[PDB]
RNA sequence: UUUUUUUUUU
């Protein structure tokens, strides 16, 4: 049971400062008595660090059974692993972190810190989480997509483990007080788990009072002249406000060190905030990064916009947009908490006391605001067929769940309309750590040696804000030259000719290749307008994407430039990934459509993005990565599609009239199926598409054509020897002068009975009984031949 | 056709 730690005297006093220590036996008694415990403790409560220690003291860690702790951030995983390992007297062999592309875990590991996504991937490998006896899910109040999928899954895992008489304990740790979606949720936890509230210790003063930027300049002005020396933090909506206020404040200046903070800021400039100020007071203009991501020790006065920037996905169109709205009360309070963490602090809210009540208490969960295809593909891999049966803490919209299954079926991830389970292709995609669209690109890309190219493109698309912003006399020319420098570079990476057809996606590839060519130089990144932090993240992601692919397909990471054929094959892999994102140029009217494109998903005209390399080229068909609305509805991530590609690449999105007699249907040896040329038209828009070789539609005519090719020996080459001796032509399966011939019906009926319209279908039928078509096939040969046929009847080897 | 990303987990 009990396990020692050997506390050092100096860390003892610190540890005793935190409040949760008093309630240790209370939390440990709850954990023993209940299967699931919810621990609610504000920042500084020390719950995250100490609760794994308590359970370690109670002996939950063991050989097969360890304590796990899941976190939203990578940083919080590693940092927490280190702090606990030092707060206890234990090696990082015992207390470890696992994050995306780094590791710390050993058989010695008894407390494991991890990101929520890492736990999900373990749930894929073993759904029972046998290697865990306790799982702690921390920062549940953040309600990230992975916390939600984890909480719903673990309720089932806890149940499955319990009936196996191997109890798994789940502890849910929340900084905020409200857990209604957990306690009141009948589907998630049939019995409301006990809720433990831990108080913690530096009070925050809140002051209530068109453009939030102006008042903030005033507030920062008024505070600074008036109040004692202490850190100033201002929350602003976006980067340009941050820069507008910093330059404005620098112009304004007794002491003041002005530092702008935003997530994409260069890590060097970022770091300036934490270090204390050089007769100069600290005032930092920041986005939400200061609210959670960064903790600034010297801050004593915060000024609050009252406004957040968020990204909204339109379900009908699929389109994304960036809008500014009122903060949540919890976001408003948490921003205030930043003010007074190591001294009494001041929060001045630029909204009225009345406005604060108008705020939505809790921000909407991140799952409801975005496509959920990645999760459902994960859920389908765990055999969760009925998505609505899943116990979402907050369920996503119906249209969101229906859209996802439509996309995942369209990629081939989910089979077949009564149900759609994961496919073999869908199962291997589930392993890849990227969105299922790019996941299919990866699975599709295992050919022509462009796999590292596609891995690089996908990695460059998955990363956010690849290119440095560089926006908003002699100083303007320095900045303006940089833009022309980066634009010229973007064009240089994307060649002219077939290379330019890959467009923006080629520009990402050429950016990744050029960066790796210079050994990912920070000098190179600043020279060519690439972002250094993003480029490193690109490199790490390519590594993890390359290792994952090797698991699926047994077979030099930093690459060499592609040949023209490779670039066009890259175009086809990308178009197949982005099938739902196809636009056609308009030619015929309204002045709004002069250079526009039309996409079936939305009525409005869409345009190539002005910074895109395909902007002036304006090809007739493109696939876009995403559509973002600002002033117009713009296509970003654009690549060219050759119109004839569409039916062979995106057959699910097309509608074919009838199979064509000219050219006549053929048999495909690789597929094992009947092919035919079919004319097609895109589903909602009505775009005419040429006739191309496509699989023959399922139907009674398909069986006839397959039966013809089988008798000719094309389907199975063992039967090909007999083709000379057949009594009537194989052609009589389609049409015959001998109407009363029974030969053709008997073969066709037997084929229908076993749904044998393909090599794989018939080969399957021969497993269930290997003499399946023997009688019927013999009907087509003279009797003397029958015995030799039966002797080698399976016309398949193996 | 003319560029206006908040924040983060595999």
């Amino acid at each position: 049971v009990f396990i020692p730690v050997n506390r050092t005297p100096e860390m003892q006093e610190e540890r005793l400062k935190l409040p949760i220590l008093a309630e240790e036996q209370a939390i440990m008694e709850a954990v023993a008595e209940h299967p699931i415990v919810i621990v609610c403790g504000e920042t500084g409560s020390g719950k995250t660090t100490q609760v794994p220690q308590f359970l370690y003291e109670a002996g939950y860690s063991s050989e097969d059974s360890i304590i796990g702790v899941t976190e939203p951030r990578r940083v919080a995983a590693v940092a927490m692993s280190q702090r606990v390992a030092k707060e206890m007297n234990l090696s990082h062999r015992v207390v470890s972190y696992q994050i995306r592309y780094e590791g710390n875990v050993t058989e010695e590991t008894r407390i494991k810190f991890m990101t929520d996504g890492v736990l999900l991937k373990e749930i894929q490998k073993d759904f029972l989480l046998l290697k865990y006896k306790v799982v702690i899910i921390d920062e549940a109040h953040e309600r990230s997509v992975y916390t939600d999928i984890l909480l719903g899954l673990l309720s089932r895992i806890v149940a499955l483990r319990a009936k196996r008489h191997l109890p798994l304990k789940l502890l849910i740790m929340s900084a905020t007080l409200r857990v209604e979606d957990f306690t009141q949720n009948q589907r998630l936890f049939t019995t409301p788990p006990p809720v433990i509230k831990v108080e913690s210790r530096f009070p925050v003063t809140v002051h209530f009072n068109d453009d939030y930027s102006g008042e903030c300049f005033r507030k920062v002005c008024k505070i600074h002249r008036m109040l004692p020396a202490g850190g100033i933090l201002v929350f602003l909506t976006g980067q340009a406000e941050v820069h507008a206020l910093c330059r404005r404040l620098r112009k304004a200046f007794l002491p003041l060190h002005v530092l702008p903070l935003y997530s994409l800021l260069a890590p060097e400039k970022q770091a300036q905030v934490f270090k204390p100020p050089p007769g100069t007071r600290l005032c930092v203009v920041a986005t939400n990064v200061a609210e959670t991501s960064l903790t600034i020790p010297g801050i004593k006065y915060v000024v609050d916009c009252g406004k957040v920037k968020k990204r909204y996905y339109d379900r009908v169109t699929g389109v994304s947009s960036f809008r500014v709205t009122w903060v949540s009360q919890a976001s408003a309070d948490q921003r205030a908490g930043r003010a007074g963490r190591t001294e009494p602090g001041h929060c001045y809210r630029l909204y009225s006391s009345a406005v604060f009540g108008d705020f939505e208490q809790f921000p909407p969960p991140e799952i409801t605001r975005r496509p959920v295809e990645d999760l459902i593909l994960q859920m389908k891999a765990l055999s969760i067929e009925k998505v609505i049966n899943f116990p979402f803490p907050t369920p996503p919209s119906v249209e969101a769940l229906v859209a996802a299954e439509e996309l995942l079926v369209a990629l081939g991830a989910l089979q077949a309309q009564l149900s759609c389970p994961i496919t073999a292709l869908g199962r291997t995609m589930s392993t890849f750590p990227v969105a299922p669209r790019y996941a299919k690109m990866l699975a599709l890309s295992q050919q022509h040696g462009c796999l590292p190219y596609t891995i690089a493109i996908v990695a460059a698309m998955t990363v956010r804000e690849l290119f440095e912003e560089l926006d908003r006399e002699k100083e303007l020319a320095e900045l303006k030259g940089r833009r022309a420098r980066v634009a010229q570079m973007k064009r240089t990476w994307a060649g002219q000719g077939p290379s330019l057809k890959l467009g923006d996606l080629m520009v990402l590839l050429g950016a990744v290749g050029a960066c790796e060519y210079a050994g990912c130089s920070p000098q190179f990144c600043q020279a060519n307008g690439l972002r250094y932090k993003a480029m490193l993240e690109i490199r790490r992601l390519r590594g993890q994407l390359t290792t994952a692919v090797n698991a699926v397909c047994p077979e030099d990471p930093k690459m060499q430039p592609p040949t023209e054929s490779q670039v066009t094959y890259l175009r086809q892999i990308m178009a197949a990934g982005l099938g739902d994102h196809l636009a056609r140029r308009v030619q015929s009217l309204d002045p709004k459509w002069k250079n526009a494109y039309k996409t079936p998903l939305l009525d409005d005209p869409v345009f190539i993005h002005p910074s895109s390399v395909l902007f002036k080229e304006l090809p007739e068909f493109v696939v876009y990565q995403e559509i973002v609305e600002t002033t117009k509805m713009y296509m970003k991530g654009v690549s060219t599609v050759e119109i004839q590609w569409i039916p062979s690449l995106l057959p699910s999105y097309c509608q074919f009239d009838a199979p064509l007699e000219e050219p006549a249907p053929s048999y495909c040896p690789e597929s094992g199926q009947v092919l035919c040329h079919r004319a097609s038209v895109f589903y909602r828009v009505g775009w005419p598409l040429p006739a191309v070789q496509v699989d023959f539609p399922e139907g009674i005519d398909r069986y006839k054509y397959f039966a013809k090719f089988l008798l000719e020996g094309q389907v199975f080459r063992k039967l090909a020897s007999f083709k000379s001796c057949l009594l009537s032509s194989p052609s009589t399966m389609l049409k015959t002068w001998a109407r009363l011939q029974p030969r053709t019906e008997t073969l066709l009926r037997a084929l229908v009975a076993h749904k044998a319209d393909s090599r794989d279908s018939l080969l399957a039928a021969w497993k269930k009984n290997p003499k399946y078509l023997l009688a019927e096939y013999c009907e087509w040969l003279p009797k003397a031949m029958h015995s030799d046929v039966e002797k080698n009847w399976p016309p398949t080897t193996d």
